[PDB]
């Protein structure tokens, strides 16, 4: 299964998924800071999943792997904030980083699979 492109509609599959799940509500849009005064205190890069779904769509991500740093990032982002492991909003993200985990494990291998075929002679 050789297709470079096909990362592509895979990934937006993906996140229409991550979309209809309970857990991705608090990560859909950009934090607000008038609700969540320190947040940019603590967090240098915010990201979110309106944010990737748009960067995919411009086409302005080259690679599924350039997705993957993004969505991993919006976890990142929510274990550097909680103050507490405790907490429902980062054990929201937990759950939801190991559901992306578990699919784009197969998106990311048929896509460098894909490259080093192309690549064979
Ligand atoms: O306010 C937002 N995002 C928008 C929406 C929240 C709910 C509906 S829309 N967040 C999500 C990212 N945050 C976190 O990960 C954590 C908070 C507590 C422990 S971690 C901060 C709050």
């Amino acid at each position: 299964s050789y297709d470079i492109q096909a990362w592509k509609k895979q990934c937006e599959e993906l996140l229409n998924l991550i979309f209809q799940c309970e857990d991705s509500e608090p990560f859909r849009q950009p934090v607000d800071l008038l609700e969540y005064p320190d947040y940019r205190d603590i967090i240098d890069t915010p990201m979110d999943f309106a944010t990737v779904r748009e960067t995919l769509e411009a086409g302005n991500y080259e690679s599924p792997m350039e997705l993957c740093k993004d969505v991993r990032l919006i976890f990142s982002n929510s274990k550097a904030y909680t103050p507490s492991k405790r907490s429902r909003i980062y054990s929201m993200s937990l759950r939801l980083s190991a559901f992306f985990e578990e699919h784009i494990s197969s998106v990311l291998s048929d896509y460098k699979s894909a490259l080093r075929f192309h690549k064979r002679n």
